[PDB]
């Protein structure tokens, strides 16, 4: 998976560092995305590229492999889009059933990636990534990790800067993020993709989020937005773990729900 500095281009325009660049395969040139550093950082990008190496599935970005040159890189297939949040933003006209699509899309590549026992950890609309407007890839695996075979869940030892209004009560709690949790984290999206790439909880500090939350309150249902989706993202943000619907059970009823309206 060590790529040759040589056949890779970047462009000195900033992405996100994220860089757009290009590199000369087989016979072709790539269009490429790549993830730029800068002891602890170093083992990071290598384990994120560890569990991308590890992952095949149409919805999840595909990694082409990792670069040692001014810094250590991390080359990515481009989606050329970007993320879903900001192309919502600037694209209103979006029908709900192109929305429909790409969550369900989304879906599938979290219970594949439940199958696998892999923890997403970071699961939000800015990770979601557009190839085109009718096909969304999964993003962004610096937080993510293999569950050990004897555990359903990863336990944190003191948390970091967390995406907290995108995590489970659990998360927050007890440090403990299992698929479950990223279900959880999938119905924030699901409120973001549905209200147009809005931020969630707009203006109260995570703190006041977990407060809210506490109290059985919840979101709004967004302007537009089909009632069985604001109820499926409720499903999602079921309190008690236990009684929170896996991603195979969420697939269906996203899958279900979109045959039925197509
Ligand atoms: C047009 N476009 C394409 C991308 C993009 C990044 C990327 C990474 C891997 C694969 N495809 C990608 N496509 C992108 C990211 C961003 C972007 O803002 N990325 C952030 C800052 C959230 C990453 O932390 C903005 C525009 C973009």
């Amino acid at each position: 998976v060590y790529l040759d500095r040589k056949l890779l281009t970047l462009e000195d325009k900033e992405l996100g560092t994220v860089k757009k660049g290009y590199y000369q395969m087989k016979k072709v040139v790539k269009t490429v995305a790549v993830k730029i550093l800068k002891p602890a950082l170093k083992d990071e990008l290598l384990a994120e590229a560890n569990v991308m190496q590890q992952l095949d599935n149409p919805y999840i970005v595909r990694m082409i492999g990792i670069c040692e040159a001014e810094s250590w890189m991390l080359v990515m297939e481009m989606a050329e889009l970007g993320p879903l949040n900001k192309y919502l933003q600037q694209n209103r006209h979006v029908k709900d059933k192109n929305i429909i699509e790409l969550v369900h899309q989304v879906s599938m590549g979290m219970k594949y990636l439940e199958e696998s026992n892999f923890v997403h950890r970071d699961l939000a609309a800015r990770n979601v990534l557009l190839v085109t407007q009718h096909y969304a890839k999964i993003s962004d695996f610096g937080l993510s990790k293999a569950l050990r075979a004897d555990e359903n869940y990863y336990k944190a030892q003191t948390h970091g800067k967390w995406p907290v209004k995108w995590y489970a009560p659990e998360c927050i709690n007890y440090y403990k993020f299992s698929s479950k949790s990223d279900v959880w984290s999938f119905g924030v999206l699901m409120w973001e993709a549905f209200s147009y790439g809005q931020k969630p909880y707009r203006g109260m500090k995570g703190s006041e989020v977990t407060a809210m939350l506490e109290k059985g309150e919840r979101m709004g249902c967004p302007a537009g937005c089909p009632r069985e989706m604001y109820d499926l993202m409720n499903l999602c943000w079921t309190y008690d773990v236990e009684n929170r619907p896996g991603f195979a059970a969420v697939e269906l009823r996203l899958r279900n729900y979109y045959y039925d309206v197509v």
